[PDB]
């Protein structure tokens, strides 16, 4: 099976790298919004803050197409625990996220700061680190 | 050569993947240490933006560490492009990054504003996904 089954876990590897980064890149761009809204109206840094939420609102809305993507390969059986868990850590962190969207949207910069973000983003990160440690193991047994 | 010089790709990715998502990570927690910089002492929030500083100096000796490891598996001749123009991005927005910390080090988020940070972000991203076109389209070759 070798070329088939591992071109398969590296293009699950690639699509899985691809959500990773743009829900970091959400996470940066709603920083960057947040500030904004704090710093009010005078400030002229204050100005861009609806052009980064709506490029964070973007890059989930990527994030959340290569998700799908990563889904449709069907892990192999030895990832299936592993993905699994990606599943359960990628909803947390998504909705966090949107949760986050869904404040900035009408200005709420006390509960974005209020949301524990950064836990769940340490959860998804974690078990990226498993799945891609997982998934370089099968990678070197295939 | 097939197995050794395919391996050698995925871990020079995975190595990759490990300094991306680390920048991306030391690009967050600046943000948030900028922000409870810019709340003051009162605010319960402020409080925090110390660690997170010392977190996104600790995430950026990480990246440079595993970008050492990357540039040390030697590019195959078809990736030695985008592998010299990943370090030119790579040390632009290493360099950005550190001029951040050094900013916030002594509280100065006038600075940390100044710097047009995202754009050098943004070319290395964009290097990023050329490096993972180009090394897909070897690795379905080799």
């Amino acid at each position: 099976k070798s070329f088939v089954v591992s071109n398969q876990l590296r293009e699950q590897q690639g699509e899985l790298t691809s959500t990773w980064d743009l829900m970091l890149q959400t996470r940066i761009n709603l920083s960057r919004s947040a500030v904004r809204m704090m710093m009010d109206s005078s400030n002229q840094q204050s100005n861009a803050k609806v052009e980064l939420l709506d490029s964070a609102r973007k890059t989930l809305a990527q994030a959340a197409t290569h998700y799908k993507k990563f889904k449709s390969m069907a892990p192999l059986p030895e990832m299936v625990a592993t993905s699994r868990n990606i599943d359960e850590k990628y909803k947390n962190y998504y909705t966090a996220l949107t949760e986050l969207i869904d404040y900035l949207d009408y200005g709420n910069t006390g509960a974005y700061f209020a949301q524990p973000t950064q836990g769940m983003q340490n959860a998804m990160g974690e078990r990226f680190a498993q799945y891609a440690l997982s998934s370089e193991k099968l990678y070197r047994d295939i």
